[PDB]
Order: C-alpha cells, then sequence, then structure tokens
C-alpha cells in the first residue's frame, strides 16, 4: 500500500520568509517543527517564476514551454488552460487507486464549459478559486474581519471571484476571512472518507495564502507580529498544522508523505505586504535566485531522516517521485523530471545535476535564459520585472531591460547565492570547463524542446467568465451570491 | 555557586552566515545544535559596526564614545587602548572569585610596556594575537595546509603578527594552520584548572575566525562547501563543539553558561570570502541592520528554554547580565546597559526598549546616526562604507557619502527588517508618536553622553611594535619567531 501524499502549494511565498528559513519577525510554528522533523531543501528550483507556468509544471511534471503555458498568466477571461491531453499527477495517482483531491486557487485555466478545470485533469473532488483570488474587484471585499477591506482594489471590469465546488460556484464572491476554513475542513472529509474507503488520498493544498491581497480570519488579524503578510503566513501555518492534526487523529503519521513548497519568488512591488527572497537576488517573474528557488520541506516520519540536503531538486521532479512512491506507471510523454524517491529515503543521491530557466515571456529565438549545473549558474540574459520593483537592486526592477550576455555572468552559488560576483567578469579551469557545459546544455536544450503553441495568444472572450446568475444583467457587475 | 560562563565572540560574522540562520551553503553543526538547545536572538545589537569599539562595549558594558574608543580602529603601532580606569567584565568576575582567562583577539590596544594588554584589564590567563590578525604582512603565511598563502598580503611596513601568552611572545608570526588548536589547548586546561580548584571559570574565546585573511587547519581546508570562508567558519562551528565537549566532559553542561554572537557585519569588500547579512541591509561599517545587528545563542541547560526571542538586546547588556548571574556587585560607572536574565531564565521580559548607534567615526556635533524604539529605527544621518563595498546596494558603497535627513528615515523593522520602504516617505498617528519618541530619544542623548578623549588620536609610536627580538635590527622585519 502506497503513501498518503500531501502536496501543499503556497503562493508568492519568498525564500527567506519561514522562520526556519531565517525570518526574523515571521511567525511559521508548525512549518518550522515540519522542518525540524523531515527533510528541509536548500537549493529547491521552480522552472518558472510566475503563478500558471509553474503550477503547470508542478502538475504535468514538463517544462511550459512544451505545452504552451506562456506567455505570462492566464487571466479570468482566458480562453486557453492545461490541454487535457497533458497527463497531471493527479491522473497518474488515480489509476493507482488514488482518491485525489484539490483545494484552492486552480489558475490553469477555465475555458468554454470549464473544460479546463480541476475536475477534467484528474481531481475527484475539488473546492477553490479558479484563478488568482486579486483576479477581480476587492473594493467592497474584506480582507481581515470584522470589516477591514482589502487594499488595492485588485483586477477591475471582472466578474468577482467565484468559489467553485467542482464545477459549480458555492459562492461569489467568497468570504476571505472564512476561505481557509472551508479548504482545511474540505481536506479533513477527504482525508477521513479515504480512510474509511481503504483508499489513500492525494491532497493537493494550493493556498492563496501570501499572494495578494493578504487576508487571515480573525485568529491570526493583528497576531503575527510581522503585519498583514504575517498574519496571511501564519494562517497558512496553521493550515498546515491542522493538517498534520488531522492526519495524526487518524493514525496516519508514518504513512502520510507530506511536502511543502511555494511556485514562485516574493512579488517585491508589494512592499511591507510582499515576501521576502532572503539574501537570494530580485523575486517574482525574474530568473534570479530570489524569483525560482523556493522553500521546501519533506515530512514522512521513518521514511524521512530529519536533516538538511543541498542537493539539486525541482518541482519538475515531484511528478516521477511522486508516482515512484505510489508504484504508479509514469506516462509515455518526455518528462523533464526525476525520481528524487532515493534521496528522500536517504538510499542515494539525487539525479538533478542541471536546471533550466525559461523566463516569464519566453521565445524559440533566446531560449534558456539562465541555466544551472552543480555549483555554477549561467546567465544567457538577464532582465527585470515589476513584480520585483520597489527594492533596493537595480537588476530587479522593471526598468532594467533584457540584456545578452556573451559569455554569461557565470556565478558560482556554492560560495555566492546571492549572485554579486561574475567569476568571467575578468580564467580557472575549472570555471572555464564549467562555463563549456553550461554553454553546451543551453544550446543542446534550445534545439530539443521545441515550445508548444502559446494558449494565452489564444485571446480572451468575456463570455467565459463564471457568473453565479447565467444569462445575467448587466454583467459582470451582476454575477453574485456571498456566504 | 555561580556558572560558568563562556563568552565566544565571533570575528566579522554576518546575520545570515549560520546554518541556524538560514545560509544554504554554510556548514556550522556545533552552532546549530547549541541554537537548538536554547535561546536564539533575532534582534540582538552592537553600538558600532567596527572592532575596537564593539569590543570595547563588550568588555566594558559602555558606550564606545565615552571611553574614547573612537575614530575607527586602533593599530599596531598606536599609542592609546582601552583605559585601565574602566572596568571590563573580567574585572567584575574576577572579584567574584572568577578564575578569568582570553583566548585570541584584543585589538583594545597594546600601548608602551603592554599596559593595555589582557592581564592589565582583568584577564589571569591569555593567548592570542593583540589586534587583527590581517595587521600584519601575510604573504609569506600560510592561511590553508599544506601550503596555500593568505591573499591579500594583509597589512604591509609592520611587524608580523606576535602570538603573546600573557606579556611574552610565544610566536611571531604564529602558524594559523594549528592556531586554533592552541586557543582550544588553553581552554579546556582553564576549565580544567577551575574544576580542580572549585573555582568558577571565565572563558572569553575571541576567535579571529571569520576576519580576514580566511585561514584553516587541514581538518577544515575544502571541507565545508562555502570555500574559504565556509572552511574558516566551519572551523570557528568546530571550536565552539570542541569547548562544549570539554565542558561535556567535565560534567559542567547543566552549569555553564554559554553565549555566542560577532563583534560586527561583514565585510562585504571582501567578496566571495566575505560574510553575509542575509535579508538585512549593507554590512560592517554602516548604520545599517546588516553591520550592528548581530547572530546570537544563548546555551545554559536548565535555565535557558530552548526558544527564539524577539525581545530587543544588545552586547552592552552582556556585563550587568553576567554580573547578575554572578551575584557579581555591579561598578560605580554609569553603564549603558540591562539586565538581560529575566529573558535567559524565562521569568521576564527584556529592560531594552531602545538602542543607540554611533557610526565608524563620530563626533559631538551630529551624535547618533540611528536610533531604534521597540519596532521603529529612525536613520538621522546615512552613510557608506569601503567595508561594505561591491554589492549590489548603492547605500552601502563608500561612493554614498554622509547625507543628513529631516525629517529622518523611519523604517518599521517588524514588517521591513531590510530597510526598504521609509514611513516618513510620504502620516499614521502611531508612526507620528514614533517619530516624536525617536527624535526626542536622540536629543536627550546628544546632550547627555559627553565624548571621552580619542584614545585614535593620540598618535602612532612605531617603537611600540611588539617584536620578538628586543633591541633588533633591521625592524621591523627582523622580529621573527614562527614554530
Ligand atoms: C465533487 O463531486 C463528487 C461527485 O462527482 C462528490 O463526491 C461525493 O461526495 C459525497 C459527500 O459530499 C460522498 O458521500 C460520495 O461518496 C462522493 N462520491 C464520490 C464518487 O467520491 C464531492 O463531494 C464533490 N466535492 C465538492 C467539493 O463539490
Ligand atoms: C599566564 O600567567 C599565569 C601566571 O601569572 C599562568 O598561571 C599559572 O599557570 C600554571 C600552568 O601553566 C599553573 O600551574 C599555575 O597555578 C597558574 N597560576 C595562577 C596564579 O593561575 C598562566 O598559565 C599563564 N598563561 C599563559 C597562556 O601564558
Ligand atoms: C462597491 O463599490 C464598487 C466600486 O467602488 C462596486 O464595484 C461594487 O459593486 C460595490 N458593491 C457594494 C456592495 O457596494
Ligand atoms: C617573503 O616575502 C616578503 C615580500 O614579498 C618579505 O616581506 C618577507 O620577509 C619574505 N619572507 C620570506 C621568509 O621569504
Ligand atoms: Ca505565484
Ligand atoms: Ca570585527
Amino acid at each position: 500500500r502506497p503513501p498518503n501524499i500531501v502536496l501543499i502549494f503556497a503562493d508568492d511565498l519568498g525564500y527567506g520568509d519561514l522562520g526556519c528559513y531565517g525570518h526574523p519577525s515571521s511567525t511559521t510554528p508548525n512549518l518550522d517543527q515540519l522542518a525540524a522533523g523531515g527533510l528541509r531543501f536548500t537549493d529547491f528550483y521552480v522552472p518558472v517564476s510566475l503563478s500558471t507556468p509553474s503550477r503547470a509544471a508542478l502538475l504535468t511534471g514538463r517544462l511550459p514551454v512544451r505545452m504552451g503555458m506562456y506567455p505570462g498568466v492566464l487571466v479570468p477571461s482566458s480562453r486557453g488552460g492545461l490541454p487535457l491531453e497533458e497527463v497531471t499527477v493527479a491522473e497518474v495517482l488515480a489509476a493507482r487507486g488514488y482518491l485525489t483531491g484539490m483545494a484552492g486557487k486552480w489558475h490553469l485555466g477555465v475555458g468554454p464549459e470549464g473544460a479546463f478545470l480541476p475536475p477534467h485533469q484528474g481531481f475527484h473532488r475539488f473546492l477553490g478559486i479558479p484563478y488568482s483570488h486579486d483576479q477581480g474587484p476587492c473594493q467592497n471585499l474584506t480582507c481581515f474581519p470584522p470589516a477591514t477591506p482589502c487594499d488595492g482594489g485588485c483586477d477591475q471590469g471582472l466578474v468577482p471571484i467565484p468559489l467553485l465546488a467542482n464545477l459549480s460556484v458555492e459562492a461569489q464572491p467568497p468570504w476571505l476571512p472564512g476561505l481557509e476554513a472551508r479548504y482545511m475542513a474540505f481536506a479533513h472529509d477527504l482525508m477521513a472518507d479515504a480512510q474509511r474507503q481503504d483508499r489513500p488520498f492525494f491532497l493537493y493544498y494550493a493556498s492563496h495564502h501570501t499572494h495578494y491581497p493578504q487576508f487571515s480570519g480573525q485568529s491570526f488579524a493583528e497576531r503575527s507580529g510581522r503585519g498583514p503578510f504575517g498574519d496571511s503566513l501564519m494562517e497558512l501555518d496553521a493550515a498546515v498544522g491542522t493538517l498534520m492534526t488531522a492526519i495524526g487523529d487518524l493514525g496516519l503519521l508514518e504513512e502520510t508523505l507530506v511536502i511543502f513548497t511555494a511556485d514562485n519568488g516574493p512579488e517585491t512591488m508589494r512592499m511591507s505586504r510582499g515576501g521576502c527572497s532572503g539574501l537570494l537576488r530580485c523575486g517574482k517573474g525574474t530568473t534570479y535566485e530570489g524569483g525560482v528557488r523556493e522553500p521546501a520541506l519533506a515530512f514522512w516520519p521513518g521514511h524521512i531522516a530529519p536533516g538538511v540536503t543541498h542537493e539539486l531538486a525541482s518541482s519538475l521532479d515531484l511528478l516521477p517521485t511522486l508516482a515512484a512512491l505510489a508504484g504508479a506507471p509514469l506516462p509515455n510523454v518526455t518528462l523533464d523530471g526525476f525520481d528524487l524517491s532515493p534521496l528522500l529515503l536517504g538510499t542515494g543521491k539525487s539525479p538533478r545535476q542541471s536546471l533550466f530557466f525559461y523566463p516569464s515571456y519566453p521565445d524559440e529565438v533566446r531560449g534558456v535564459f539562465a541555466v544551472r549545473t552543480g555549483k555554477y549558474k549561467a546567465h544567457f540574459f538577464t532582465q527585470g520585472s515589476a513584480h520585483s520593483d520597489t527594492t533596493a537592486d537595480p537588476a530587479c526592477h522593471a526598468s532594467s531591460s533584457l540584456t545578452a550576455h556573451e559569455p554569461p555572468l557565470l556565478y558560482d552559488l556554492s560560495k555566492d547565492p546571492g549572485e554579486n560576483y561574475n567569476l568571467l567578469g575578468g580564467a580557472t579551469p575549472e570555471v572555464l570547463q564549467a562555463l563549456k557545459q553550461l554553454q553546451l546544455l543551453k544550446a543542446q536544450l534550445d534545439a530539443a524542446v521545441t515550445f508548444g503553441p502559446s494558449q494565452v495568444a489564444r485571446g480572451e472572450d468575456p463570455a467565459l467568465q463564471i457568473c453565479c446568475h447565467p444569462g445575467c444583467t448587466p454583467r459582470p457587475a451582476c454575477c453574485h451570491c456571498p456566504d
């Protein structure tokens, strides 16, 4: 019998946000304990620094550019979404007799009759928002009780964010200070049912947590010490705790594999209400460490030895890793990941020796922007980001345009993870030997990988906006059904 | 019977260097365990971001500007040093019947016949270099065995660094790849003797560790994963381990209070071979968090509850804290510190509510550069530093000259410890109320504190350079006695 997999996927969390990762004020008790009793990756990456592509790669285990999950992210009125031909981790496990279930943010397309929603991609049960919770007007919405409004107002001219239970709207807009509660409930039931069915569950908890606007329940409002972002993180931390408790009460501790990560770097344009990359450079939207290197914590008593690994690993490896643990047959499609089970089980090292990064807006001409092999990371193309704005380092700002590099900026991450000192900026046979390998790795991938038809380029059709009242007037303002 | 105090004082270590503080490659096993089994301060500060003044404040418990320990640091040919009228933590404990002992860097003056050396300031035994180990030519010196030279060559035109055993030279220059060994030996003996004398020991371990040039024994050379700086840190970590072991073998675990800290922020001009402030801003020489906020770890089983405190605390508080634990009578002099024992013993909160910072080169006209109260830190004067050069943020570079601020740059460290978003940059009654308190605190201190006669201004007399061969020729090149 395979393990009970629980894959938590935080939204917009930085490398230096968790308490166990070095943040001064952040309050993350449950996660620190999870990290104290299980593996803690120091070098865990994501292929792209954005929600849509990152999430796409997590579920399919393939590079975003293959399935056309570019450029940028999907909006509510988008026509495209994650192709059904693409097999997700949920589909692979479902066939293995798993009771799959998702709670929260999808952001992988909605389409016509909801053809791109979770139920069609492999999940049995679902409860959550089809996209980023800020992609809908939030002027009237309350982020913190009793009646503290959400700052910014979010995206205007759009239908209020709906809370989809499978394929039907349960609320619109859902009460944010209590949205989290519904997810934990949905989780507990999913696990309980799976237990009394003698069936292994797969809980994909994609939290809206630490993505803007920052929201929380009365139990966390001004209770973190780190303000709005802190309160929102404290809730995410509690959510992990309640899940661990629920699993504990069911006696499934040594029979449950828990994984935690974030989809991309901190949106620093959010300032005091945004994440923190820590020592890493820049954040969301950039190919710098601060935008692609996300935290990670493996937990599974009796199988996962408590420690800290520096082995190379990516979210692209989760599908094969989880498939291997479940004994589930791997798909025919060419996966860009590896089986990290040896690393987790402590029976060997990670197969990951090289990493490839693509920008927010990629293209077949330039190709991969950054490539890492061992401790060396080359930067063939550097670019700033609006998401990485307001910081002290000008290399992150949107002002910094796309610049080419020949030879590429070579960084020894083992001694310079902050990417401040370029080696080629001037050599050493070791460095020179690495340069050649990195330049070849790029060329070999660019030639092999072929960009799939851009889904985001399919266009926007406002008629696709999920409305609570079908055939309503005047849309979209008339689509309501609060709690 | 009072506790066995062991005060470790690292040299040039950053906030984000230790593994338990969030560094990706740093290898610090022993220190992480020390931090896992005892208090870990997230907000621990030092009055000035330089060796001499910082160290002066540690031992005397008073602000560097009072005793004239400015401007900058003391050189080998300096005439001044820490005034004997000033009572150190060693003197207070000595009267309490403590077997005081120091190992390593002094950097608090040498003077004429060594009138400023440890033996005159309160230490019974001593073994270490009278100042920074880079303040002497290191072209021929070996930093890493078998024969890997020290980079940079260090300070030229000076007498090679001597290893002073009390008041007499034991070696000059001492073998660096084995200097650490001598200190640990000296420590073990100090503790053993104190034990068989039924007397409490006071071990002040001022390591040269992580100060340039980076050195290490064969047991750490290319063994840290983080290069030269990593190897040097791994040794410092081992040094802490061997001390813990020695204390363990003597059965003095629950009877020994261990404290770890650094004197100032990371010298970033050293680049890949320098420290790391982490999320904090700038480093050594600046009044920014990265230069004044140092790591800290309290350890004392059965008395120190394992946790992480965010309470305000400074190195200025160590003297009174340690004096209180030892039951030792506090000196008549006005101390700028507080008794942190309640915090350590978990019987209460810290008395520290405000912190004051002075620049590398201070003056009576400008006064304190930065003031902190609770979670707000004002910047009345900002300045860069040559020590903080080569970084990405231009506010740290020496290029950034001393600029005044009215109103001062107000930062809410609880949500913005990185000092990126100025509040007054534009308010909130809370902020406005804090501004007034901070502006008053500055004015009240500037008026009260009177600058003591600048010791570093006393001049340089080359005849004061410690020479192995007295009445030698041709000096200083002729002062030798290796191992
Ligand atoms: C999503 O739809 C499925 C049915 O397609 C729901 O599953 C049933 O849920 C009830 C409890 O509400 C159980 O008693 C049934 O055994 C479930 N059937 C199966 C086949 O699993 C599921 O609850 C729905 N979830 C949401 C959030 O709407
Ligand atoms: C520093 O000087 C003191 C004497 O002033 C030395 O102390 C003696 O050390 C020996 C061992 O070497 C002991 O047997 C004596 O009992 C010690 N006497 C006292 C009064 O403590 C000390 O060893 C010297 N240390 C160095 C490093 O030179
Ligand atoms: C709140 O105001 C916004 C415009 O600021 C509008 O879009 C929304 O419909 C209003 N809703 C309520 C409940 O007042
Ligand atoms: C080594 O060379 C330096 C000059 O580069 C000189 O100061 C020193 O005395 C020399 N020592 C030896 C042992 O060669
Ligand atoms: Ca995201
Ligand atoms: Ca120093």
